[PDB]
């Protein structure tokens, strides 16, 4: 599977999504994430919603296989339950 992660290096959250997704990376074998700085691309408020949907959160998000996942929480959980039960 293919994950992305909307952050930047040093957004305490961005830091830790990249934590747990590289984590992954050596117990699931099919993870292979990326690395999105919001940033450096160009990300405002209205992709974010059109990409995510968003709640009323900031930075960063995951986004797994391109589906939504929430801010970060959720992507520990999401991950915890789906990757490592």
């Amino acid at each position: 599977m293919q994950t992305v992660i909307f952050g930047r290096s040093g957004c305490p959250y961005c830091v830790r999504a990249k934590d747990l997704a590289e984590k992954l990376s050596n117990e699931r074998d099919d993870f292979q994430y990326q690395y999105v700085d919001i940033r450096a691309e160009g990300i405002t408020k209205e992709d974010l919603q059109q990409k995510a949907g968003k709640p009323v959160e900031t930075v960063p998000q995951i986004f797994v296989d391109q589906q939504h996942i929430g801010g970060y929480t959720d992507f520990a959980a999401w991950v915890k339950e789906n990757l490592d039960a």
